[PDB]
């Protein structure tokens, strides 16, 4: 099982004061290494849930979706790009409302970023062996 995640007024100040927020333990980590995994079969690397049913499943299940519309104070998102990435700096400007880096292997694997405008430094990196993906919402 795995308990209901709720979002504390403090974590939409944080949000609000430095424009993203890093949770631990975000999405379980058994759903990211499964995601890993079939993505290394599946090896181009952009928009991969068009590909697998487990990028979306991660970002319903999870309600990555309705966190994202409720830390920027939207209506409604819904994920409209994405991408594999081996290192953040392949992680490059989007204009969306919020993204996720969502980390899928390594220590760190589970954990996500919300943010919005450029991925932000010295937040968050993972090893040179372990990737992510970066989900991109908008209420477009």
């Amino acid at each position: 099982s795995r308990m209901r995640a709720v979002l504390h007024l403090e974590h939409k100040r944080y949000f609000q004061n430095h424009g993203h927020i890093l949770f631990e333990g975000l999405a379980p980590v058994s759903d990211c290494k499964q995601l890993e995994a079939e993505l290394k079969l599946f090896l181009w690397r952009e928009n991969v849930h068009r590909t697998l049913p487990g990028v979306q499943m991660i970002v319903k299940r999870v309600r990555l979706d309705h966190l994202a519309a409720e830390l920027t104070h939207r209506s409604r998102v819904a994920l409209v790009r994405d991408l594999w990435v081996q290192k953040q700096e392949e992680i490059l400007f989007d204009d969306c409302d919020c993204s996720v880096l969502l980390c899928l292997s390594g220590e760190k694997a589970g954990w996500g970023l919300f943010f919005s405008g450029e991925y932000p430094q010295d937040v968050f990196d993972w090893g040179a062996g372990d990737t992510a993906i970066i989900l991109r919402f908008s209420s477009a």
